[PDB]
């Protein structure tokens, strides 16, 4: 099937800039999300469809905040918890974890099965954040992804 | 339910190593292989299952050649292609590329969703390469892996 996202690291003061794209397919199995990113910190990062068609930030206690113009995540289905790609009471954005080489890059795809048509994700963002996910809100919020490093909007 | 597989790195000269585990339980969509790894190279490296529940080297014109006794990539269906973990008419044996961090560690779990129970892959072998996994056999054979790295016998 095909969506290109283009995905900006943001950054509300100085700037944001292209990092690359992410682009989603239909797979027999499921929504497939293939990287192409570059200029990213090595490491796995949280991974997630965010609920608002928007990667503008967000006045948080007063402080601009990146990406929070995108909401939380996706949760069409309301499971109000945080958790795997393959566990349905999770909330539906909970996409597998994206891995960032030392060298700053990233094109590894992953597979989020519980996402079947391409239609589901259009109208939404996709959020990589500074940290990473442990597909659960304990002992942190949302895995752990914290900040929102990085986004593109789902057309 | 779950299977624990002990994985060691493949030394054919001075014996192999333990590196930790593999845990392969199920889930809705599949089969969850879920790593406790240490001392690995890293980035990503092909993780596939292999015909043979033997991680044991075998000669092949002249060298002893590590994790050779595993034999080829699981492939009950006849696919005869190397492919993606949700692409039917690949090896069944193909899984996502498994990802180590920068301290050789790797935590990430990953799912396999054409496998379904955990007897379906009792008596074979799960490898994890020196290469990484573009999923096809172009440019390189079996994504690129190329050497056995380390290995276990699903048990
Ligand atoms: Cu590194
Ligand atoms: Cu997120
Ligand atoms: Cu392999
Ligand atoms: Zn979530
Ligand atoms: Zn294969």
């Amino acid at each position: 099937a095909s969506i290109e996202v283009k995905v900006q690291q943001l950054d509300p003061v100085n700037g944001n800039k292209d990092v690359g794209t992410v682009t989603i397919t239909e797979s027999n199995y499921g929504l497939v999300f293939t990287p192409d990113l570059q200029g990213l910190s090595e490491g796995l990062h949280g991974f997630h469809i965010h609920e608002n068609p928007s990667c503008e930030p967000k006045e948080k206690e007063g402080k601009l905040t990146a990406g929070l113009g995108a909401g939380g995540h996706w949760d069409p289905k309301g499971a109000k918890q945080h958790g795997y790609p393959w566990q349905d009471d999770a909330h539906l954005g909970d996409l597998p974890a994206l891995t960032v080489l030392h060298d700053g890059t990233a094109t590894n795809p992953v597979l989020a099965p519980r996402l079947k048509h391409l239609d589901d994700v259009r109208g939404h963002s996709i959020m990589i954040h500074t940290g990473g996910d442990n597909h659960s809100d304990h002992p942190a919020p949302l895995g752990g992804g914290g900040p929102r490093m990085a986004c593109g909007v789902i057309k």
